[PDB]
C-alpha cells in the first residue's frame, strides 16, 4: 500500500518541441512505464488516448497536472523504435518485415474502426515491446474522421512529408484513412529498402515521377521482391480513391504468404 503512487524517473526515451519522454520505475513493484512530461492540444492528446485499448497501439494507463506541467502515463516499449531495426540501405529480414506490416495493419484497422486518424505513421512512432510486438506511438498529431457514423474530411497539412500521401499536398480536402495507409506503404518500403523513396510525392521530385513512371530496376525498388513490390504498386497509387483499402490489403498475396517462423521456443533432443 504506501509509496506504490512513487516512479522514479530513470533515463530520457525522447526530447522535442512537445517536452520530454522519461523512463519511470515503480518504487515498490519495479514496473516500467513511459513518462510524457508537457510544459503546457494536450487535451486533445489525452481525450484520444482514453479511447485507445488495443495490443498494437502503447496503452495509456493515465495523466496528472502538476500546475503547469502535464504528466502522461504510457505503456513502455523496451525493444525501441522500429526506426533502429532498419539496418540503413539494407533493411531488414522480409519475414521481420512482414510480421510487423501485418502487426501495423491490426493496430492501424482498430484505430480506423474507432474513427481515429494518427496521421504521422513512422517508424519513428512504431515502438517494440520485449517480444518485438509493435506498437503505434504518439497521439500527438491524431485527429477523429468519424463520429456518429458520419465522416468529416480533412483539410489540415499533418504529418512528416517523405511519409504523406500526395493528395496532402495537392487537394484542399482528402479522405484520413487512404492518408494512412499510404504512409503504411511507405513505412513498407523502409522496412525492405533501408531507404525512403521520396523527400515527398510531388510530381517536381524526380524519384516520385520516376515511379509513377514504374522504373522499379532502380532504387529503392530494385532491392524489393517481386511479391511485396506488387503490394507496394497497389498502396503507392497517386489517387486516393483507387488506392488499396485494408480489407483488400488483407487479401494480397505476399501479405498471406508463409515466410515467418513463430518465436524460437525452448527444444530438446533423445
Ligand atoms: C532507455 O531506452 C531503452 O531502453 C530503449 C528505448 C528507446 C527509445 C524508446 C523506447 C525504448 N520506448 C518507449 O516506450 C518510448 C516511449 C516514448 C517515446 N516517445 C514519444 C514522444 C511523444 N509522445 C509519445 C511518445 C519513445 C520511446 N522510444
Amino acid at each position: 500500500v504506501p509509496f506504490v503512487e512513487d516512479w522514479d524517473l530513470v533515463q530520457t526515451l525522447g526530447e522535442g518541441a512537445y517536452g520530454e519522454v522519461q523512463l519511470a520505475v515503480n518504487r515498490v513493484t519495479e514496473e516500467a512505464v513511459a513518462v510524457k512530461i508537457v510544459d503546457m492540444n494536450i487535451k486533445k492528446e489525452i481525450c484520444i488516448n482514453k479511447m485507445l485499448n488495443h495490443e498494437n497501439v502503447v496503452k495509456f494507463y493515465g495523466h496528472r497536472r502538476e500546475g503547469n506541467i502535464q504528466y502522461l502515463f504510457l505503456e513502455y516499449c523496451s525493444g525501441g523504435e522500429l526506426f533502429d531495426r532498419i539496418e540503413p540501405d539494407i533493411g531488414m529480414p522480409e519475414p521481420d518485415a512482414q510480421r510487423f506490416f501485418h502487426q501495423l495493419m491490426a493496430g492501424v484497422v482498430y484505430l480506423h474502426g474507432i474513427g481515429i486518424t494518427h496521421r504521422d505513421i513512422k517508424p519513428e512512432n512504431l515502438l517494440l515491446d520485449e517480444r518485438d510486438n509493435l506498437k503505434i506511438s504518439d497521439f500527438g498529431l491524431a485527429t477523429v474522421f468519424r463520429y456518429n457514423n458520419r465522416e468529416r474530411l480533412l483539410n489540415k497539412m499533418c504529418g512528416t512529408l517523405p511519409y504523406v500521401a500526395p493528395e496532402l499536398l495537392k487537394r484542399r480536402e482528402f479522405h484520413a484513412e487512404p492518408v494512412d495507409v499510404w504512409s503504411c506503404g511507405i513505412v513498407l518500403t523502409a522496412m525492405l529498402a533501408g531507404e525512403l523513396p521520396w523527400d515527398q510525392p510531388s510530381d517536381s521530385c524526380q524519384e516520385y515521377s520516376d515511379w509513377k513512371e514504374k522504373k522499379t530496376y532502380l532504387n529503392p525498388w530494385k532491392k524489393i521482391d517481386s511479391a511485396p513490390l506488387a503490394l507496394l504498386h497497389k498502396i503507392l497509387v497517386e489517387n486516393p480513391s483507387a488506392r488499396i483499402t485494408i480489407p483488400d490489403i488483407k487479401k494480397d498475396r505476399w501479405y498471406n504468404k508463409p515466410l515467418k517462423k513463430g518465436a524460437k521456443r525452448p527444444r530438446v533432443t533423445s
